[PDB]
């Protein structure tokens, strides 16, 4: 089995094997914290009872990410899969995924300032530029959402960073409806321009603290809504510039949306406003 990534083909032999002897496990997170001699890392491991597709798919995910080269995408330190059960080893990422932490950290009377708006907008300009990464390599993540996306660290100096490629995994060889543009569902045709919508459904994601989109709607009437031309409303107290970026991601025509080089433009845009970055977030009681 082969993986072509950008310039370059690729197979189970270009993966950076790692002595079983020299892993060890630290805690559970099928994800482990892991030590590997010293760095920190997290385990996925390949449960021994699975069928041929599993062991197919668990090497397909190792080739996609050991490929990519970036800042805002997790690292693969390297694999064992010579002993069992296999592993694949990442970056750990201390901070957790990114819907979980907006939901740990969300503005409240004990901490009324625990998060604010300029700490959002670092956020989604890392994971833009994450994004832009896998545009001008030609790669579509076709699953954007703040589930797939970890932080470093819970604190001030957080990076965020793309963490799952199972999607795509499966695409080479369960649509998440929510995140996906409207020529998805009834041309099934994919281009960087879905990941621009699922972008700015992510954006609402981090915008409104880890709420689901669409709040009150099932898959269906999310899908009908969006092909009928609907959108979400702002997150509570969103600066207009920032809603603005969400709702010029979900132009019906992908052509009419931004690439993710004008999205980080736009970003920093936001960045650079003092009315966007002083307004303050709804503290929840
Ligand atoms: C539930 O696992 C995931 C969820 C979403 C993703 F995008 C990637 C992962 C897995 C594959 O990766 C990591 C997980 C953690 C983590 C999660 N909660 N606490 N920690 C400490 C840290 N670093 C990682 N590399």
């Amino acid at each position: 089995p082969n993986y072509c990534f950008a310039g370059k083909t690729s197979s189970i032999s270009d993966l950076k094997e790692v002595p079983r002897k020299n892993i060890t496990l630290i805690r559970g997170l099928e994800v482990y914290e892991g030590q590997v001699s010293p760095l920190q890392v997290a385990v996925k491991t390949l449960p021994e009872v699975c069928s041929e597709q599993d062991e197919l798919d668990f090497l397909m995910e190792a080739l996609i990410i050991s490929k990519f080269n970036h800042q805002n995408i997790v690292r693969c330190i390297g694999v064992s899969l010579q002993s069992l059960p296999r592993f694949i080893l990442l970056e750990l990422m201390a901070g957790g995924d990114l819907k979980s932490f907006l939901r740990e950290t969300r503005p409240r009377p004990s901490q009324p300032s625990s998060l604010a708006m300029l700490d959002l907008l670092h956020v989604a300009r890392d994971i833009a530029c994450g994004c832009q990464y896998l545009e001008e390599n030609h790669f579509i993540h076709r699953d954007i959402a703040a589930r797939n996306c970890l932080l470093t660290c819970p604190g001030p100096g957080r990076v965020a960073k793309i963490g799952d490629f199972g999607m795509a995994r499966d695409i080479y060889r369960m649509l998440p409806v929510k995140w996906m543009p409207p020529e998805a569902f009834m041309e099934g045709i994919f281009t960087s321009k879905t990941d621009t919508w699922s972008f700015g459904v992510l954006l609402w994601e981090i915008f409104s603290l880890g709420y689901m989109p669409y709040p009150s709607k099932s898959n269906q009437e999310v899908l009908e809504f969006v092909t009928s031309g609907g959108r979400m409303d702002p997150p509570k107290n969103c600066p207009g510039p920032v809603y603005r970026i969400m709702t010029q991601c979900w132009q019906h025509q992908p052509e009419d949306r931004p690439n993710f080089a004008i999205i980080l433009e736009r970003i920093e845009y936001c960045t650079q406003d003092p009315d966007v970055i002083n307004t303050a977030l709804p503290i929840e009681y």
